[PDB]
């Protein structure tokens, strides 16, 4: 049962890379643009953000299953460690990807705080 308060403060170490921004311009979370926006994350076909330049192994993931979206299930395994997440979906041990950042704890909360940020999904 994630808590998104915890996750909240767990997303400090998110935001080097990342922003929670809506779409009509409001910060969440102020943050970097090294990964892409995450507001509205939870339920987001894989690799789909407009502008975006994703890696090889992420965007293979997308190619090869269409109707992939982030679960918080699946949310919850790549925030955790993101390369095996990418070599499982794409049954490649050469996936590719620069973004090996794992968060060894609070997982679920970090993901619930994201679902609040998605009230769409
Ligand atoms: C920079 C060093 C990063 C940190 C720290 C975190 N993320 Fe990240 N993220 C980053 C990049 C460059 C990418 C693109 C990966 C690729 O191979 O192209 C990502 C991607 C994600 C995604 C997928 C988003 C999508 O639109 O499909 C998610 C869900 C994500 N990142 C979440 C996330 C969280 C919760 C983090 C803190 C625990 C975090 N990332 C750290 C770069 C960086």
């Amino acid at each position: 049962e994630g808590d998104a308060a915890k996750g909240e403060k767990e997303f400090n170490k998110c935001k080097a890379c990342h922003m929670v921004q809506a779409p009509d311009g409001t910060d969440i979370v102020k943050g970097g643009k090294t990964g892409p926006n995450l507001y509205g994350v939870v339920g987001r076909k894989i690799a789909s953000v407009e502008g975006f330049k994703y890696g090889d192994g992420i965007l293979e993931v997308a190619e090869k299953n269409p109707d992939m979206v982030w679960s918080e299930a699946d949310l919850i395994e790549y925030v955790t460690d993101p390369k095996p997440w990418l070599v499982e979906k794409t049954g490649d041990s050469a996936a590719k990807t620069k973004k090996t950042f794992k968060l060894g704890k609070n997982q679920a909360d970090v993901v619930a705080f994201l679902a609040q940020h998605s009230p769409d999904a």
